[PDB]
């Protein structure tokens, strides 16, 4: 031991630090940082790159003769010996002339990109990307973008895709694949899908991404894909539609999730195996599960000017609005004639506000199901109250920041809203035809105290959509208006009031070719929770339960009054089996609820034929 | 000084307060208490009665020579030298043989009764009355009870009336008065009126009790009397209704008070002087305030079994129910046709619940105004929450502890109420016909959810009145039910739904004798607050304002739907000038609000006449 330290000092001419060099063979130029070599397989420039010493690096290559592209006996190069540390500037001083180690890579064939992907060193990835690191360098498991996702390093993958858009193209060399396909995590599916990613990019064999999520039993990504437009029923490798691949499991959640989003149940694979056959083989659960779906010439209906008048009444509600979407869809398909072109009047309160306002602008219905599924995650991030940046601006984008209300008027539409500007707390109908000016009874004005009122006539679609759609027991103070759920929450009863008011405005004006009788009124409710006894804040919040309950008397009133006039009130909503609350964002229970709704449509399925019958008659 | 104390010691043979007893001439037999006389107007036996020395009293007449019936130098007797003290047993020891002093009376005429009544020695009044004190002895101000009341001694008057109910009969000899008339104090009017005191008591001239209260300008007692049933407009002395007696003053508070409680303005006195004439003579306030300035053959109408059907819908509300009473009364008087006999159907929610239930049992409307004025002080003694002992027990009294609901069916009636037994929080109508057997669609049960709760058949008037009328934001948990203000709170919509439901049950049952189209529905609301702007717990309570709004859209809805059917909805209620709250007990503000209502009736002389016109039409 004495001779070792004698040589150590006799080098030191060329304390507990460097003593730990014993606890082992450095050299003068090697340990001079704490083009020579080591007995463990190292290099001095590599250690001065690793330890984040940048001026010592300036003093090792610019001052001394030490070539930069040094490859040790362990595979590594000078570039990716620094990304194990935290320098990020050594990379900049090494990205110079006569230094080609960027594509020189053999740990196991893992380019500096891939190593920075394995660890999580994102800033290192950016530093490499500004220096043209050639993400078109095929690796062991695939290209560098796939390496970021094999390990689920979020920041690194995000930086890669931000610098290079083209990386949404690259295919996994083993199986021709998208970045999504062989890379699955609930959040990552979204953080790539929001980027404009095609989900139907297929495969080597032909397997979709949701095929991969289903085969591995990750319900999360099945949902993330169906929401963002993935199409169930894709044949794939063996003609096994994603439905076959779920029945091969015991995941009823996923089977119902796919059946809701449109998968057929008789479609056979390449071998002829129908998925209902699969079901009856596996369990009796699934065979009982799958009985989901004739003069169908659609006799005498279009969007034209003739006798009667159809009304649609979309209640407010939570994210539960999806229920009515489903209902609408099964009506829309049971007549085939595109809900918007089916009804002459359409009214909505809160989520039905958003939805009615949408089906005015010629937005399709499954598309809207997707929209809510994509929005529930952005909007309901909060404790109880939400600052509405997400909801307001999501509507800005979804309907247009400059699109004003009365630009469309294809069917007449009305969104509710509680004008909380006044202690009276009146109701404002957001309307897009003109206005009903009738009769001559201003009950609060025309006497003194007070006339600073506003009522902004008819503009700014997104602004009205927010002023309607926020059930404010949840959101916040929201400008001048709160939900029309504070007063109406179920326009069914109130929209007929507006019908007759506007008709008397028309007639009084001598117009006289008013569209006559509301021949049909159809009110869709976002489901009913089940009936719990209460043998008793649960004694101070029942005020709000009553104030916004749409499925109590506001059915009986409207119905008996429709029977007074000749209307055939048609109230549609399913008994769910759960207290699905308004701001529910676990889409597992939301999908279960959509299945609940479709079971309701199945169980009735007669009322629907009779309603379509009425809706298309002469 | 030496001689005075010499006589004091020579008396001490005939212990430190005797010098200050000297300083003015007592004697041996005189000061032997602290049959001689005095130089200040006194007597020894009188002092042995005054000082409450009973054993000295036994030792002054039985042992010593002291006649009992000694009259002092200022008129007073031995009896009412003791009621200046507080013995009350010496009186009985003097209520013995050779003692006729009960009617021994001369201060200026002050019976033992009158002295004990003027001072307040109530126990003395009782002791004398138990000893046959012969109250038919005119004193200075009338009889002894009137002497008790000229000085407003409650204990004494109450004791007199306890011994003799007959003393609420006796008239002031000078003018002839119930104990009311020549005896005025706000509280005593009540503690005498609650005893069964008749207001129909006349005067010498013929003056009512409120005549004395008004001419003397004691607004307190005017209110206390109009409250307990006094009838303004009694002609009285000169044909001067108590209204004439206010206009000669400048007390507008009282003028409004009398016109509200029914005083006319066409009523001439003996001289032909209309009271509005008095006004225009007196002031320009009063000239503008009062004056009013003919098919009255009652053509072809009663309440029998014929074509159409009338409905009445009395909103809920606070103690403000008086408003609708006022309206009803001013409607009733404009037709003369006795509300119960005028409408075939009647619905009520909270105060209108009690009120409709009252007009069902043929309890008159002025009577209900009185009832509320007498009850409001009893029920609302609490800060926010009230334990309902007063309300529940007041209904027990006012409607009968054993009177069951369906004893009447005179007009069909329905009271609202929120059945809080269930998390759905349904609505139950307390009904008295039988029940409407719905189209057989019970959509909330039949998925066997629960059958341990019960839907309690038609019984128990007072219990239902409470289960409806108890606003639980104010009162308490109230059994299974809360206010009908959480629900309908303006039954008009729900009452018409129920009308039609019952009519279709009738027709469905093969009856074929439908009563009819309800040709008229009249909705009377407990006033409107004035319109307050809001530029902002006032955002957690505005939820409740919305939930219980009876004058917002539930007017427009009902109205436009009646225009669908042919009904001529009649919404009647006044713009108050104030936010009169629920548990308001200052009857001054309630009276101002009734004046607001009567001004509303003034301006609406067209609507009311048209409503009565239809109410009696073919």
């Amino acid at each position: 031991l004495v001779n070792f330290q004698q040589f150590s000092s006799q080098l030191p001419p060329f304390v507990e630090v460097l003593q730990h060099l014993s606890d082992p063979s450095w050299t003068v130029t090697h340990l001079a940082v704490e083009s020579t070599e080591n007995e463990e397989g190292c290099t001095p420039l590599h250690l001065a790159c690793r330890k984040g010493d940048s001026e010592i690096l300036v003093e090792l290559v610019q001052y001394c003769h030490a070539q930069m592209d040094v490859t040790d006996n362990k595979g590594e190069t000078a570039f990716h010996y620094a990304v194990q540390g935290d320098n990020s500037q050594v990379l900049q001083l090494l990205g110079k002339n006569a230094s080609a180690g960027l594509n020189q890579v053999n740990k196991q064939g893992l380019t500096p990109l891939h190593l920075a992907c394995q660890m999580g060193k994102q800033e290192m990835v950016r530093v490499l990307l500004l220096c043209n690191a050639r993400c078109n360098v095929m690796g062991p498991s695939g290209f560098p973008i796939h390496t970021a996702m094999k390990f689920s390093q979020k920041g690194c993958a995000e930086m890669i895709i931000s610098m290079d858009s083209s990386q949404i193209h690259s295919k996994d060399p083993r199986y021709g694949a998208s970045p999504l396909h062989w890379a699955k995590n609930a959040e990552m599916a979204r953080m790539l899908l929001k980027r404009g990613c095609d989900v139907d990019s297929t495969s080597a064999a032909g397997n979709t991404a949701l095929h991969v999520a289903v085969m591995r039993n990750r319900f999360d990504c099945v949902m993330v894909l169906l929401t963002y437009g993935a199409n169930a029923g894709t044949p794939g490798e063996h003609g096994n539609t994603p439905l076959h691949l779920a029945i091969s499991k015991d995941n009823m959640e996923m089977i119902k999730a796919l059946i809701v989003f449109g998968a057929e149940v008789d479609t056979p694979n390449d071998f002829g195996e129908t998925p209902a056959f699969m079901a009856s083989k596996i369990s009796k659960q699934l065979q009982d599960l799958m009985p989901i779906s004739p003069a169908f010439i659609l006799s005498s209906m279009r969007d034209e000017k003739r006798i009667h008048d159809h009304l649609l009444c979309l209640d407010g509600g939570g994210v539960k609005g999806l229920v009515i979407i489903q209902l609408l869809i099964a009506i829309e398909k049971a007549s085939g004639v595109a809900t918007k072109d089916l009804f002459d009047w359409v009214a909505g309160t809160s989520t039905g506000g958003i939805l009615a306002l949408a089906i005015l602008h010629s937005k399709s219905m499954a598309y809207m199901r997707g929209v809510y599924f994509r929005m529930k995650d952005e909007v309901f991030r909060g404790s109880r109250p939400y600052e509405s940046g997400p909801l307001e601006e999501f509507l800005k984008r979804e309907f247009g920041e400059h699109t004003k209300m009365t630009d469309v008027k294809k069917p007449k539409v009305m969104l509710t809203g509680t004008l909380s500007d006044r202690q009276p707390a009146e109701l404002h109908l957001f309307r897009n035809y003109d206005a009903p000016e009738v009769i001559r009874e201003p009950r609060f004005n025309q006497n003194i105290n007070l006339k600073p009122p506003t009522q902004p006539a008819d503009q700014l679609v997104w602004r009205a959509a927010r002023s309607s759609g926020a059930a404010p027991t949840y959101f916040r103070p929201n400008g001048r208006f709160l939900d029309g759920g504070l007063l109406a929450n179920n326009p069914t009863l109130d929209a007929m009031t507006e019908i007759h008011e506007y008709n008397q405005d028309m007639i009084r004006k001598g117009q006289g070719n008013k569209v006559k009788k509301l021949s049909i009124v159809v009110s869709l409710g976002t489901g009913r929770s089940p009936q719990v006894p209460v043998t008793c804040k649960e004694l101070g919040k029942m005020v709000v339960d009553c104030c916004t309950d749409p499925d109590g008397r506001a059915v009986d009133r409207a119905r008996a009054w429709s029977e007074m006039v000749g209307i055939q009130y048609f109230r549609l909503n399913p008994q769910l089996g759960s207290d699905i609350m308004l701001d529910e964002v676990n889409d597992a229970v939301l999908v279960n609820a959509l299945w609940e709704t479709e079971v309701y449509i199945y169980e009735h399925r007669e009322e629907f034929q009779k309603l379509v019958q009425m809706l298309l008659s002469p």
